[PDB]
């Protein structure tokens, strides 16, 4: 359970993302793919991309980055009351895309990394704490759905 002040921190951070959703989404996906190349293999859409330059030049990668972070922003603005929004993503990611929960942990770390990189000296220690809690909540609630469907624990 995040506090109100922690939710406020999270959504203040998210306001930085919303000023350039495509830019953040692209930087997150590239950080993920390059830090954890197994992740790229899950995207039949993107696995042709070999180099960071090709990733950066991919307009379609940007487009998908918008789709993904738009969904995450909507979830965060629910301040934990996200059952309806989280259900479809759980089902797709477990059963269709076949994304292990561990990869969602890597995704969370890529988000944090990119926030520091884009906003140096402006992503406060309080805000990092709050964002961690928000993301941990999202992974806990997705993981329960995966467990239900026979995918994790
Ligand atoms: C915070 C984490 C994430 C969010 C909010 C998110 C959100 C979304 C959304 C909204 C879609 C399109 C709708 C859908 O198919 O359900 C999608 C598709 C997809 N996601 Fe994610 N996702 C996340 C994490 C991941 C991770 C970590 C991976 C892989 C390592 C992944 C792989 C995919 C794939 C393969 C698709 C299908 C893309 C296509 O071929 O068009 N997602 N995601
Ligand atoms: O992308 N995690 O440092």
């Amino acid at each position: 359970v995040l506090s109100e002040g922690e939710w406020q921190l999270v959504l203040h951070v998210w306001a930085k993302v919303e000023a350039d959703v495509a830019g953040h989404g692209q930087d997150i996906l590239i950080r993920l793919f390059k830090s954890h190349p197994e992740t790229l293999e899950k995207f039949d859409r993107f696995k042709h991309l070999k180099t960071e330059a090709e990733m950066k030049a991919s307009e379609d990668l940007k487009k998908h980055g918008v789709t993904a972070l738009t969904a995450l922003g909507a979830i965060l603005k629910k301040k934990g009351h996200h059952e309806a929004e989280l259900k479809p993503l759980a089902q797709s990611h477990a059963t269709k895309h076949k994304i292990p929960i561990k990869y969602l942990e890597f995704y969370s770390e890529a988000i944090i990394h990119v926030l520091h990189s884009r906003h140096p000296g402006n992503f406060g220690a309080d805000a990092q704490g709050a964002m961690n809690k928000a993301l941990e909540l999202f992974r806990k609630d997705i993981a329960a759905k995966y467990k239900e469907l026979g995918y994790q624990g």
